[PDB]
């Protein structure tokens, strides 16, 4: 009991909260400098694998600064009788301010802009955008970011339409959210953003089916989960112009070695930025630090 | 005014709002220059997109023209040099790209936050950088909004869904006509050293030339980002160049240049630097309504 390890950058924070001692390190091999300790708290980089579970017998707790456990291997953790332990609201408006700005840049193409600006060039003709005012963007997941990405583009004028099967029609429309069958959804969108956790039932929810029932040249947003998105079909559609555009802070692989996507002119992206901010990582790193003062 | 001659093609809604005003319309495409003088002879107004050029030689051919409209704010195709010799008036449509101009500017504001322009060129030149690109969030950030008009309030209300801090200045606009849409008024010495982020809508005036300054951006917050979508000169080029060199200003958007394309590209190829070839009004929709707007402004005189 009472000692932990930081083995990624984290904010100043997580060490201040103190529980008793903390030894912190960064970009550590697996052979690391494997002598954890009794809890482990990490962000995305460190693999938290069952060799590395295995090796540490001491370890009682692995805390993830961060939403979801990607990197930690919760089979080798339930195996070994170690808690799982994440921040599951501390990237909330950081992912949703993220999504938005994605619209933005999708309906304005200013990373295209920038890039042709860069190139020497001055063409206002080729870049003729779209206006958010009076177009209709399908939220498809309702929880906490579905909810802020909503609130925040209906001050643009957007129709804000979705889905979520746990989320009732009564307290979608709370927060101005018109729900409707998810088959009604795809032919009244303009814009599509995901906000659904990566299930068996969202793997590839924006597939070849779902695309065609879609309005031709639909802009697609995924700053949530790689998958919900198939990634072949989005690429078809880009191809076919059936998608106008699509957005993208999540891959499938990461870092996506197929880069036939990230290449596409009509495709924007970002390394997994999602809850890159000072003040989500602040959030996060002071939100697990104080669950692992918590413990008594 | 009693006759118009609409020289380019628009919507048809024009010709019928200039109709129900009681103004005798004329509408054909692709007029040659000779042909363009002739039409002219009994019209009082003319209504142009940018195909037709309404050169000197034209202003002073048609002795009856009174007013010259145009599709969208800016300068292309007319002589205003011609136009102000011989006092003719010249109509622009503000208010019609307004909205337009709005949103590119919020969207700038996002991309400053977050580098969004530059992660996706990172990303296209097959890189993976997660620490090169550490964000900003907007929630609880102060944003100065130097003009507040048809754009500066539009902005405002989408910025303030945000829950950022809404405070600025316009000497035209009222205290009580601010407050209406959430934007605190306090004077320009105050607002430099409050705001995370800044942006200019007002027009190009002495007043207005380089607001922002060697001694405005030392007033600034270090680490100020800031918009340019409404005119170019606003903002001192010279001074902003020195601004991001110290790091004083972390990042700057600028849809407007100076001159336009910029000669001087220190500013764009700046990684810390954001910019479009002048987009605010470049929407399909903005585009379909100034057509309509101008008809309203040639009614709205008679
Ligand atoms: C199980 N599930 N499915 C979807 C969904 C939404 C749209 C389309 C398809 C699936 C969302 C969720 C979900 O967990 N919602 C939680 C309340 C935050
Ligand atoms: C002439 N003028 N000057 C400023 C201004 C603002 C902040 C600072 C300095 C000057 C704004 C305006 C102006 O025309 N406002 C109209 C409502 C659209």
């Amino acid at each position: 009991l009472r000692k932990v390890l930081i083995s990624d950058s984290l904010d100043p924070c997580c060490r201040k909260i103190l529980g008793l001692q903390v030894v912190e390190k960064q970009n550590l091999s697996k052979e690391e400098l494997i002598a954890e300790c009794e809890g482990l708290i990490v962000r995305s980089a460190t693999k938290v694998t069952a060799d590395v579970i295995n090796a540490a017998e001491k370890l009682q707790v692995v805390g993830r600064a961060g939403t979801g456990v990607d990197n930690v291997d919760l089979e080798a953790a339930t195996r070994k009788g170690i808690l799982v332990m994440n921040t599951p609201n501390g990237n909330s408006l950081s992912a949703a301010e993220l999504t938005c700005g994605m619209i933005m840049c999708l309906a304005r193409q200013i990373p295209q802009a920038t890039a042709s600006m860069k190139d020497g060039k001055w063409e206002r003709k080729k870049f003729m955008g779209t206006e958010l005012n009076g177009k209709t963007l399908g939220i498809l997941g309702l929880g906490r970011i579905g909810r802020e990405v909503a609130t925040r583009m209906q001050s643009f004028g957007m129709k804000t339409i979705g889905y979520d099967p746990i989320i009732s029609p009564e307290v979608s429309a709370s927060f101005g959210v018109q729900q409707l069958p998810l088959e009604e959804i795809w032919p009244l969108c303009d814009f599509i953003t995901v906000h659904t956790p990566l299930l068996p039932s969202t793997t590839g929810l924006l597939n070849d089916n779902t695309f065609a029932q879609c309005k031709k040249g639909v802009r697609v947003v995924n700053c949530a989960r790689g998958g919900i998105v198939d990634e072949g079909a989005l690429l078809r559609a880009l191809q076919s112009g059936q998608c106008a555009g699509a957005a993208l802070d999540v891959f499938t692989e990461e870092p996506p070695r197929d880069r036939a996507l990230v290449d596409h002119e009509n495709v924007i992206s970002c390394p997994h930025l999602g809850a890159s901010t000072k003040e989500a990582q602040s959030r996060c790193g002071e939100e697990i630090a104080v669950q692992f003062v918590d413990m008594v």
